[PDB]
């Protein structure tokens, strides 16, 4: 499972589980900013990785540049977006017949994930856990090209409800996607004491999506 | 509260504080990993340790070391963080002057700082050291370790391998008058990925047994 691949700033370290099935969808999992202790082994990041793995995806989580054994210097976002595109290119190189992808990102990783979504038409679903629309600029989502899940806590002081609600309201004006927006009572930015609750919602969301629900009629 | 700011040697230290409902309640201080491994006071294992002591009636504090979150100052190899932990313990004790006992629980780098605080502070009668790194940080100051406690590590840990943890535990087990409870969790890495429930169950069982007067040697 331990892998090293090349990104624009040098080596990027990752954890990789190929699907046992042919042409399986790919999931890329993206971690928080190091100011909030983000790495590919944060529990929420690991649990996201595990959720996709258990549902038969080819799955990759990885450390952004400067984190762990990943080379380079952390930057405001452009480099990390480039890292994420490199990581997806790498898994796709190994799985050329996977035709679809999901991205799941937590905190800063949700911002990078939604930027990747905008650039990569094969990404047909996303999860954005605790996005920070008062800290990072999400106006590039116009329109958001895919249905997905936004999940945040009502005790979050880093990215408050009012801010997440404004982003979701803007997205919900876009015909042809469904934004599933769950707010968890008592969850802070780190979902302290609420990780099981968070992961059960992400699991339910993915199961319903794999059943063909929670997207509009095309 | 529970959000608190108190003064450390390097400036402001940010914490989360839950006082006990009870009188003379013991104090628990919870210490987080190094920032290279994403350590903050809100790491899930750190939070769960905090919540364990909270639920068992302890006055409980977790906090961010200097440079982490809103805590001021620059991170250093360990001396500063030990000073931070001492300041943190002094602060809680200033608010709870009738508490006569304390536990420290630390994860990774936090376990090394925790055991150093244990060595300095006679009121500390128990500890938990989750994923200690005796191949990276020097534990040889434990001479002897003054209290019984729990060391818990995983057998898939590549940061601090089993052999290294076992060597520290074997050294401590030569010291009479304490009991080192050492659990090795199958399949757990340094981050207990997919094993946090298992880890926290073992921590809970250990504290429950210790509060029942078990897992410490007889008075003799
Ligand atoms: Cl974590
Ligand atoms: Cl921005
Ligand atoms: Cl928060
Ligand atoms: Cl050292
Ligand atoms: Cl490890
Ligand atoms: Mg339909
Ligand atoms: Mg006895």
């Amino acid at each position: 499972p331990e892998v090293i691949f090349n990104g624009p700033a040098g080596r990027l370290e990752g954890r990789y589980q190929p699907s046992k099935e042919k042409s399986a969808p790919i999931a890329i999992i993206l971690h928080p900013h190091p100011q909030f202790g983000g790495t590919m082994n944060n529990q929420i990041v690991y649990q996201l990785f595990y959720l996709f793995q258990k549902r038969g995806f080819t799955t990759l989580r990885f450390n952004f540049r400067s984190i762990g054994r990943s080379q380079g210097e952390f930057d405001h976002g452009a480099g990390e977006l480039s890292d994420a595109a490199s990581a997806l290119d790498w898994v796709q190189s190994l799985h050329p017949d996977s035709k679809s992808c999901w991205v799941a990102g937590y905190s800063f990783g949700a911002w990078i994930g939604m930027q990747l979504l905008m650039r990569r038409p094969e990404i047909e679903g996303f999860m954005s856990i605790a996005p920070q629309p008062n800290t990072y600029d999400f106006s590039f989502l116009a329109p958001c090209p895919s249905s997905g899940l936004i999940i945040n806590g009502d005790a979050d002081k880093v990215a408050p409800e009012k801010d997440v609600n404004g982003l979701v309201e803007k997205l919900k004006t876009q015909k042809g996607i469904l934004i599933t927006h769950r707010t968890l009572p008592g969850a802070n930015h780190f979902f302290n004491g609420k990780v099981d609750e968070l992961m059960g919602e992400c699991e339910d969301y993915l199961d319903r999506r794999l059943n063909g629900e929670l997207v509009p009629e095309p």
